[PDB]
């Protein structure tokens, strides 16, 4: 039968406003992604969805936004699942550097290029990195299925597509063949990468897509679980455009 | 050995009006949500490191779990949620004036029903104000058991009944893995998990009180029976 999925980004924190690359640092939502998360859960409440399960990244600032869309539902009692897989993309040693000073340093297209290619991989991040040791010491990333050591130190979009694959293969693809109603709580780039996967969009195009923060994407899903057409924001037309400018100006002079 | 971690929400609106939530998705007030809230300072306080969390169905539950995950830093532990850690059912009684029920059918049987062992209330009807509130809502059409075979009321005892299974088949197979197990549930729920894991007799467990926003510390041996009595941990309190 035909399938549909609700995705979505989190909304934004202290590093967001100032404009820093966050990736696997935990930074909490402050209060005005804590507001998009319920507009999120009113928008989502208006088209009347009800949801059987929902999956997360490990980092909290996703888990935060998936409990406030369930509770603007009335469905605190959906079963979440969290996995490091849909984590946002490890962005190496650009962790914690403002992104329009990059810009400045070495021109808006090289950082456009780290940003949204899908093959060029960041700079790995080094034991000297003031928060090395608050990643990988942290707790939540031994229970798994790859040693603390072979965790990765920086990924591209495409090591992101190879390590959220085997996840969407093997968790949350079984459960929308069930015909289980699906909310994805996620990040800008683990989201990209799902969509590339999902809409087979070239290595080329990918470059393109920036993904607003804080808005329902819906996708439809053919009996071979392919993108039915492109994925489509819910919410106003205009202000979307603007909330797309926006994470696109970041990182322009 | 082991240790298990169980406790009970705070309060809401109708625990101030003096009322019965039961199977009611009555939430938490801002107390209520404190008191979850410095809960969770005080396991922290206490290095406390959760694998795996065990919830009823209603929210006052799991926002308690929630609170308690974010002063952890823990929000990416595992959550379970199951109505067999649900409230007693109260029947009939549900959203009734505890006062006004007093006058209606008098002191000695409102108490009975409200803290003997044996004795299920009256029976919730289509015609109570909230019948379909309860068995119309979707977290039910979606559990082990058919909806109409869900209870329509309870006593203290069909709550253990109704417990026991879950926390044999899913809950104390992952305290034998060696796994830091909570349990966000409920004041009948958690006495009578009490009564199974000590061993208390029909007659202590009617008396036993459980204070909310307190962790209650259970220590078990390989055979899953109490070590001891049940502890609280932190101190100064009252009532």
């Amino acid at each position: 039968s035909k399938y549909k999925l609700i995705m979505l980004r989190h909304g934004e924190g202290a590093w967001n406003k100032e404009n820093r690359f966050c990736s696997w640092v935990d930074q909490k939502l402050n209060s005005e992604g804590m507001e998009e998360a319920r507009n999120c859960g009113k928008q989502l409440k208006a088209l009347n969805f009800e949801f059987d399960l929902v999956f997360t990244s490990v980092l909290n600032r996703s888990i935060h936004t998936a409990w406030l869309i369930l509770e603007e539902l009335g469905q605190e009692w959906v079963p979440v699942e969290s996995s490091w897989r849909l984590n946002e993309r490890h962005y190496g040693a650009l962790i914690g550097l403002n992104r329009e000073q990059m810009a400045l340093n070495h021109g808006e297209e090289q950082v456009r290029l780290w940003r949204r290619s899908y093959n060029v991989t960041p700079p790995p991040i080094e034991e000297s990195h003031p928060y090395y040791q608050e990643i990988y010491n942290d707790r939540r990333y031994k229970v798994c299925d790859v040693p603390l050591d072979q965790l990765p130190r920086s990924e591209s979009l495409k090591d992101v597509l190879e390590r959220l694959l085997p996840y969407w293969n093997e968790r949350i693809a079984p459960e929308v063949l069930r015909g289980k109603t699906i909310l994805i709580s996620a990040h800008g780039n683990s989201s990209r990468a799902l969509l590339k996967h999902l809409e087979g969009i070239s290595d080329e195009d990918i470059i393109n897509i920036t993904l607003p923060t804080g808005v329902p994407i819906l996708l439809e899903l053919d009996e071979n679980l392919r993108a039915v057409g492109p994925h489509q924001f819910l919410g106003d037309q205009e202000a979307i455009q603007a909330a797309i400018k926006k994470v696109e100006d970041q990182g322009k002079v």
